[PDB]
C-alpha cells in the first residue's frame, strides 16, 4: 500500500460527507439497530440450544 491509502480516504470522505451529509447521517443509523439486533440475540439463540 503507498497511493490506494490516500486515493481512497478523498474516495469515500470527499464524496460521501459532501454529496450527502444529510443523507449519510441518517443512513449510518443501521448500524445501530444491526449491532443491537446481532447483539441481542446472539444470547436468545444459546437458551434453546442449551435446552433442547
Amino acid at each position: 500500500m503507498d497511493k490506494v491509502q490516500y486515493l481512497t480516504r478523498s474516495a469515500i470522505r470527499r464524496a460521501s460527507t459532501i454529496e450527502m451529509p444529510q443523507q449519510a447521517r441518517q443512513n449510518l443509523q443501521n448500524l445501530f439497530i444491526n449491532f443491537c439486533l446481532i447483539l441481542i440475540f446472539l444470547l436468545l439463540i444459546c437458551i434453546i440450544v442449551m435446552l433442547l
